């Protein structure tokens, strides 16, 4: 059980998939969970990026099916830009593909800026571009839980294998959610579900980006990772990759275990077994 | 096992404790985790309440010890009121007991209100007192994580058994954190640790409250729960309780399972096993 193999199991990566069937199980998952909770439906932030675009469509399929089955459900797609979003066009295009029951825009700037003006003031230092970026992510979570709490909806998270392995998300930010329909899928697999669902090619060929920085907006995930998604997917799918690559992915993975676990207490082992951990 | 024995085991509750030793193990836990993450210390929000008062003291004891061991550490106590806290005086008393390396006051009103005014404005509706309250708890998390990211500090969480069995905390609010030094302690026991540390009686005799609502500020937990901490502690420590009590406590436990687990995905079984979840 090599480390790479241990990661594949833990992240529920299926080395080979039938897109149609995957879409089936994932849409089935949203329905079964929402049914167990008695929630009125779902809420998800659509960024124009591949993952939310895909999670979004799976959500609309779920609620429509819940309706045809004789139930009451709804999906609200929510645009959460900071001021004018660089790729607003792309988000709109994703919205055109999703066909959400409802769609609404909530600029988070007033909230974020209120917080950072307050921080700099009272703490006599300004938030670095990075930390400020994490504020944006977290405020996006607050917004989705606000709408969800008011309308009785579950918050869909877009975490998948490609982001989980490198722990590429903000703790309690986009990482905080109730339901994860993309769990286990590699980046290229996610694209394969979009193709099967007939998504405009522009929607899955777009450059993955968290777009949080004020000075490097739209920054390529890969540019921050130092690892391309071809590699990550290769690794996750069980293929072989340059020892150079494997090792980097494996260290990023082990140092981010805290992001894939609930808060550590003295009764947990994962942090004890761990060589190190970086926050 | 009886459902009760399952909760006690799952929540790591010890029916009998030696206050002196519990303090040693818990301070030892803060030191180990932090030492394994290269973090520069901790950061915690001090409410004036019993939990943050205890966890706070354990954190100051940990950083002093780390420094004494030749290391480098710091503890920041952060007051996080909404406008003006009704019990600010109690927080001042707690701060005088904690004797934290540093302390700051960060009013979350401006940030929270910026959000509310934006919600009402864009969703032609207004946040209920309950949901706004959750926004505050969640903004409190944003603030701690901001300070933690700027100064390289870990975020201490004050969750414990008495609060976990009922899932009495905000998901991704105070529930969001990196380290849980009070895990497994009952409310009763937490006061014993405070007495052992020699806290002013007023610090552990105070009325437990999340104080999140505008219309009913300083609301007693017990009033919202319908279960006194005296009952919750009996249940958790293994003692006997009226059937209707145990029953109410066990239902709140199973329905809030989702708050004690990472976001659910189709590969998780806890939600499948559950008769019903409640968000
Ligand atoms: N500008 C945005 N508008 C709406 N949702 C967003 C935005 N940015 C991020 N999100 C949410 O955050 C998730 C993760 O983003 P990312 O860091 O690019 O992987 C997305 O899948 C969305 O649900
Ligand atoms: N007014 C406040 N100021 C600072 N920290 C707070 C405040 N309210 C809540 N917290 C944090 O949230 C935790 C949970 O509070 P509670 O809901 O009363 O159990 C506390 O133990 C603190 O760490
Ligand atoms: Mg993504
Ligand atoms: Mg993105
Ligand atoms: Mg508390
Ligand atoms: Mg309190």
């Amino acid at each position: 059980m090599t480390l790479q193999e241990q990661i594949m199991k833990a992240l529920h990566v299926q080395p080979v998939i039938d897109p149609k069937a995957e879409i089936r199980k994932r849409v089935d998952f949203l329905k079964d969970y929402v049914k167990k909770t008695g929630a009125k439906g779902f809420v998800l932030g659509i960024s124009g990026g591949q993952d939310s675009t895909l999670a979004g469509r799976l959500a609309q399929l779920a609620v429509e099916e819940i309706r045809n089955e004789g139930g009451n459900a709804t999906f609200i797609a929510v645009r959460l830009p900071y001021k004018v979003q660089k790729d607003e066009d792309d988000a709109q295009l994703a919205l055109q593909f999703i066909q959400a029951d409802q769609s609404v825009a909530f600029d988070i700037a007033s909230t974020v800026d209120a917080f950072s003006n307050q921080y700099e003031n009272l703490l006599d230092e300004s938030l670095t571009d990075f930390n400020k970026g994490n504020v944006k992510a977290r405020i996006r979570m607050v917004t989705q839980y606000a709408i969800g709490g008011q309308k009785g909806l579950l918050v869909i998270g877009t975490d998948h294998a490609a982001e989980a392995v490198t722990g590429f998300f903000t703790k309690f930010g986009d990482g905080g959610a109730d339901l994860l329909p993309l769990t286990g899928l590699t980046k290229r697999q996610g694209r394969a579900l979009l193709q099967e669902l007939g998504a405009d090619e522009r929607l899955y060929l777009k450059m993955p980006t968290a777009d949080l920085l004020d000075e490097k907006p739209g920054q390529a995930d890969e540019t921050e990772l130092g690892i391309t998604y071809d590699q990550l997917d290769d690794y996750l799918e069980g293929k072989t990759v340059p020892a150079d690559v494997a090792e980097k992915i494996e260290k990023r993975y082990t140092v981010s275990e805290h992001k894939r676990q609930v808060p550590a207490s003295m009764f947990d082992d994962w942090w004890k077994l761990a060589a190190a951990l970086e926050h």
